[PDB]
């Protein structure tokens, strides 16, 4: 098939893609990346992410407030998210890019958690899965997911961590986003985790332009690199490549309803 991969997490509204959407989508397509899910980071970017999803067939969107942009989120940002969701753009498939991140001298962790729960409530209200960011916060994030029990669950994107942390998310019904992290065998033991998880729990992604793959550092990551992440995933798994490719597509469809 021409569309063999779905990058479930690409910040396509940021540079180098902004203003170069046509060429970027063709580079993605020729690599077999046929659809891309674009999660927002803050209310000020909702319009441009919605415009991408409405104007380009391959792009789908998620709206939400990223923990990395905590300083920009106000009660007005949350009201904007709710009103946007109420109008249901349609190619909007998740409440996303929400989560926790303990990086920094003062991550304002309590406020991050309150903000995450406000958005988890919206995902429940509008019956949508969530696209989650978690950096050094897997245990805490799992504690909140277990408590709030979202019927549509979601994906913990760009996962890097222990087998127990991954399995706990999978046991709560969440998927695991597989990106550039698996191309660095000496950076963590995430490759061993991904090699062991059930195939139905995996989604493919890049988190482009961030998370450059091994051997491509120093320049922006791009969605076509999902094809390369896939090649590495095949080296880790026992299943044949065609079975893995089909599973990632089916998993993505089951979670988001993106063909
Ligand atoms: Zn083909
Ligand atoms: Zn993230
Ligand atoms: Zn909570
Ligand atoms: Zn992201």
């Amino acid at each position: 098939m021409i569309c063999r991969f779905i990058d479930t997490h690409c910040h396509f509204d940021f540079p180098p893609f902004s203003g170069d959407e046509e060429a970027s989508l063709q580079r993605a397509a020729q690599a077999g990346v046929g659809k891309i899910i674009v999660p927002a980071t803050e209310a000020e970017n909702f319009a441009r992410v919605l415009a991408l999803a409405e104007n380009y067939q391959p792009l789908y969107a998620a709206l939400g407030l990223h923990p990395g942009m905590l300083e920009k989120h106000s009660d007005v940002s949350l009201e904007q998210l709710q009103q946007a969701l109420e109008r249901r753009p349609a190619k909007v498939v998740a409440v996303g890019e929400i989560g926790l991140d303990l990086f920094g001298d003062d991550p304002q962790f309590e406020r991050q958690q309150w903000l995450l729960d406000e958005q988890l409530k919206l995902a429940k209200r509008y019956d949508l899965p969530v696209i989650l960011h978690s950096r050094r916060t897997h245990d805490k994030l799992a504690m909140h997911l277990k408590r709030h029990d979202l019927p549509r669950t979601g994906v913990v994107h760009g996962f890097s961590g222990s087998l127990q942390q991954a399995e706990r998310f999978v046991q709560l019904g969440y998927k695991i986003g597989v990106g550039g992290t698996i191309t660095y065998p000496r950076a963590s033991k995430t490759r061993d985790v991904i090699a062991k998880l059930p195939l139905a729990s995996l989604l493919l992604e890049t988190d482009a332009p961030d998370m450059p793959l091994n051997g491509f550092q120093g320049q922006p990551n791009r969605p076509e690199q999902a094809a390369r992440v896939f090649a590495v995933l095949c080296e880790l798994r026992r299943e044949p490549a065609d079975e893995i490719a089909q599973a990632l597509l089916n998993n993505t469809y089951t979670l988001f309803n993106v063909p």
